[PDB]
């Protein structure tokens, strides 16, 4: 998918973790949160289009989706042990590598 | 894209790694190994067709992609920085991983 | 050596890192606050006297301390490799790993 | 606190985890080699006393100890999560980064 369909993943499923019930609800939402960023990670955004591929601002472009990966990698060992509430809290955390990229990027 | 084809990619690419010219094949593989564990982790492997996707066996056939993915992660930093030598020992690292997941669910 | 020591040579070293002009100067302060994170994971606040060292607050007590340090150990790959820029911006990002921990437990 | 008497520690608190009866002697197994692991990153091994403190050895042999603890924080979630055997595996693959080290600098 292209990259605004991805970002509309990523929107929709943190909503649906803050208002969760269970670990079920919280753990399917996280999954298909990796998957969109793993799937973002190939794309050019309009701002860097005149940019190489090589350039410093798509290697730090490229970074910020690895960075999302490993923090979604730790709220799933939470979500899967009975700290459901540790892990919502943590994906509330997710919301300033969003904002990081944002400012410089979008 | 189906399992076998992704372990084709992973042996190919580790390969690649070891015999190297220069930092930017280093990159190349490193890169091609992580789209490859990314896309086997959707997989059912054939010695736990009848196991639950919730199972303690499929959480930890799972685990070892997101693993996988973060040890690329470090080598990636160390290949773009200089630190060539430094990466070719991560990726001699990485069998470590591999064979782990093989004694289990191979 | 006590908590609120360690907590003043982190705010102190962000600012350092927000004023730098060299890739030794932030990777100096970075090295600083690694060493005060892991000096105040064996403490004790004062709002967590009265709980079990294995309570559930303690765990996530101590948990905020080890992935400010996964953070710090990304931020030195990128000062050692020259990107100075992009070091800053990291420090910058431990700032929501020090207000989430401040909320719930100061 | 010195280097020997760190590696001893490491290597008694190894042996504790693989036979093992319950989840809370791994957990303070592992919580033992963490800080042993915090407190070697600042020694001068012999065979590198000749070497500046700056050299691309020294930067390699202290990012050892970055990988254990990375390494020990995941083994803890499977330990606290009642993932006993997967913890006590997890412990089995360290010892690809105990004998990366030693092969290059004991
Ligand atoms: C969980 C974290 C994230 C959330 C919730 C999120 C959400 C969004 C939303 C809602 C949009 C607007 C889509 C529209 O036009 O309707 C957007 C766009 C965008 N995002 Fe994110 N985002 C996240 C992380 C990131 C990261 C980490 C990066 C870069 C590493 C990033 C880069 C962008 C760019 C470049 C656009 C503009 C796309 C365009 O105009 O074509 N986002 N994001
Ligand atoms: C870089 C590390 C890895 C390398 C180089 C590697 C290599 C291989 C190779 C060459 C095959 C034989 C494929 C064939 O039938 O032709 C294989 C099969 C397999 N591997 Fe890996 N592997 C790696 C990591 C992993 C990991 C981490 C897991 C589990 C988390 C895993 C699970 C499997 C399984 C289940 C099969 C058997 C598939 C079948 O019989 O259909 N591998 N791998
Ligand atoms: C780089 C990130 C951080 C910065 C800049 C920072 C800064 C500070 C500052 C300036 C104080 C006030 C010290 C005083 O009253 O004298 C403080 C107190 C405190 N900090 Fe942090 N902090 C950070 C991370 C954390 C983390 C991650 C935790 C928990 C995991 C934490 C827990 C506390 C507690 C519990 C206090 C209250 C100490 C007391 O009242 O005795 N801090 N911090
Ligand atoms: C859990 C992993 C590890 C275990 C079980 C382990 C165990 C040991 C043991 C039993 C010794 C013998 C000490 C003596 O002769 O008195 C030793 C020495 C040594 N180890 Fe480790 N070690 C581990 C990880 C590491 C790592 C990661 C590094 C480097 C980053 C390292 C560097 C050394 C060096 C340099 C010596 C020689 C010290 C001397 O001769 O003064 N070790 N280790
Ligand atoms: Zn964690
Ligand atoms: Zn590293
Ligand atoms: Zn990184
Ligand atoms: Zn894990």
């Amino acid at each position: 998918a292209d990259l605004e369909d991805n970002m509309e993943t990523l929107n929709d499923n943190l909503k649906v973790i803050e208002k969760a019930d269970n670990a079920a609800q919280v753990k399917d939402a996280l999954t298909k949160m990796a998957a969109a960023a793993a799937d973002a990670w190939s794309a050019t955004p309009p701002k860097l289009e005149d940019k190489s591929p090589d350039s410093p601002e798509m290697h730090d472009f490229r970074h910020g989706f690895w960075i999302l990966i490993g923090q979604i990698h730790d709220a799933l060992h939470l979500a899967n042990c009975g700290k459901v509430k540790e892990a919502q809290a943590a994906a509330e955390q997710l919301k300033c590598t969003c904002n990081a990229c944002h400012q410089k990027y979008r």
